[PDB]
């Protein structure tokens, strides 16, 4: 069939000059007004499709799934010990490494407390820190992203690690650190050359610093997992995910197939470890920050909560279903803030056909969440922070097809169930206890973020007081 249209390539750069990727996602979607939802890129030697829209994003994931569900290889990822039984979830190819991790760690996220009320109970202990954390601060200006980082991490840590970490704790501020820096390594120019050349890499020079932070970040994980090791009880049952896959890793001595193997531990948990400690938290960032620039709504939200729940007892999951407009504004705060805009990379592994057009095995497809999230043909206001998103006329919750923050199919965020509940907890802790405002003296704060793979809500401070 007919390969999807797009801007004209150059003889060797391709399309890299047709694409700014200062503000990418504004620059897809010149290209999407200009080509349509499903057009192509040669970005260097990589032929690139980015899909647009909900239906182009779902016949590609879903109705086409099987053949869209793999990643690009990576072959740099060989420096964390990635290997063919050994892929964690996240970067894992598609096959059986990924698939036993990725049924694994759904179903024991699931044993050990979502969709139970430990876990619950468990993050509203996290978020009474987290709050009592924040009257620390009393009256005055701060950040609240890395305290939201800290406290997110936790629960996450509390599900792998089996432990919680104290604000202050020298490992646990390095390991959220380096978490951050090395989500500036993924993003780097070398990274895809050595990656185009995987024999490029028997250069130390080049190899030892390369993936740096994500060493170190697994590096320092490793002195972790050592302590758990030894004070794990393999007499009763997991009380973490970490020691479920240490006693898988037991019953699978001798078979060669398993990837429950110590090179694929630290990666597994890595993988779960550091997705928690980067996205709930930052779309709590972009939920204050929101709040504050909308001081209504934040209004609007607290009365919900206390009409329901009251200033007492602490919030609970079963809350969420009688607090449509707190759901609403939750929804619409990840709506707004489009945290992963260009999703993750895909890999068709056979040849497919989308809106028409024909997509080559091989090709890396690009899934714009963003065009999905803000897509004047089916919101009101994509481009305004707006509850009523989610609400009809009557004041019920609604949630339209068009919410893909999580993509869609196969490899869909497995966090997804954690970062529903992780939300509503943390968000209703925190508007249940404070007010949020912008300083006095201080210039309102941009509702534009900063671009990257994961976006950030722009550097601000808030104010909050107790009620
Ligand atoms: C509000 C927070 C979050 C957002 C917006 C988000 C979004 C995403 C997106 C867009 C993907 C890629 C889907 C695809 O390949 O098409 C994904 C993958 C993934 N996420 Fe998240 N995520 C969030 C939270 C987390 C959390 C809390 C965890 C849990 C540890 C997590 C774990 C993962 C994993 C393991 C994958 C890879 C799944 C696979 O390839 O099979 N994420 N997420
Ligand atoms: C275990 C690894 C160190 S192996 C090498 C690469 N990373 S990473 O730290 O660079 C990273 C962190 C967050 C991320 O963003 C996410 C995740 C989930 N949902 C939405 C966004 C992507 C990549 C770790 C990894 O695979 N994590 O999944
Ligand atoms: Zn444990
Ligand atoms: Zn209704």
């Amino acid at each position: 069939g007919k390969l999807p249209p797009g801007p004209l390539p150059l003889p060797g750069l391709g399309n890299l000059l047709h694409v700014d990727f200062q503000n990418t996602p504004y620059c897809f979607d010149q290209l999407r007004r200009r080509f349509g939802d499903v057009f192509s890129l040669q970005l260097a030697w990589t032929p690139v499709v980015v899909l647009n829209g909900l239906a182009a994003v779902r016949e590609a994931l879903v109705t086409h799934g099987e053949d869209t569900a793999d990643r690009p290889p990576v072959p740099i990822t060989q420096i964390l010990g990635f290997g063919p039984r050994s892929q964690g979830v996240f970067l894992a190819r598609y096959g059986p490494a990924w698939r036993e991790q990725r049924r694994f760690s759904v179903s024991t996220l699931r044993n050990l407390g979502l969709g139970k009320k430990s876990l619950e109970q468990w993050v509203t202990e996290e978020a009474a820190c987290l709050c009592a954390a924040f009257a620390n601060h009393s009256g005055r200006p701060f950040r609240p992203n890395g305290l939201l980082d800290k406290a997110v991490s936790n629960v996450i840590a509390s599900l792998t690690c089996g432990r919680r970490f104290e604000y202050d704790d020298p490992r646990f501020l390095r390991l959220l650190d380096l978490a951050q820096e090395g989500l500036k390594e993924e993003s780097g120019f070398l990274r895809e050359v050595l990656n185009a050349v995987p024999v490029l890499l028997h250069i130390p020079a080049l190899a030892g610093k390369v993936l740096r932070f994500q060493k170190a970040f697994l590096t320092q994980l490793d002195e972790l997992l050592t302590e758990h090791r030894m004070t794990w009880d393999p007499a009763q049952p997991p009380r973490d995910l970490t020691e479920a896959f240490l006693a898988e890793m037991e019953k699978a001595k001798g078979n060669p197939e398993s990837s429950f193997n110590d090179e694929n531990l630290r990666i597994v948990v890595a993988d779960l470890f550091s997705a928690g400690m980067v996205t709930t938290s930052t779309t709590l960032a972009w939920g204050l920050l929101l709040m504050i620039l909308h001081p209504d709504v934040q209004r609007r939200v607290q009365q919900e909560i206390d009409d329901v729940i009251g200033q007492v007892r602490r919030p609970e999951m079963g809350d969420q279903a009688h607090m449509p407009y707190t759901t609403a504004v939750i929804h619409e705060v990840q709506r707004f803030g489009d945290i992963v805009p260009l999703g993750v990379t895909h890999m068709t592994s056979r040849d497919i056909e989308v809106q028409g057009f024909r997509i080559p095995k091989g090709t890396t497809l690009i899934t714009n969440l963003s065009s999905v999230l803000k897509d004047e043909a089916v919101w009101e206001k994509p481009f305004r922070f707006h509850p009523e998103h989610f609400l009809d006329a009557q004041g019920h919750f609604v949630k339209p097809e068009a919410f893909l923050p999580f993509s869609a199919g196969r490899r869909a965020c497995l966090g997804e169930p954690l970062a529903r509940m992780e939300l509503f907890l943390f968000f209703t802790s925190l508007l249940q206890h404070f007010s949020f405002s912008v300083p006095t003296g201080q210039p309102r704060p941009s509702h534009h973020g900063v671009f990257a793979f994961l976006v950030s809500p722009s550097p601000y401070e808030l104010c909050a007081v107790p009620r």
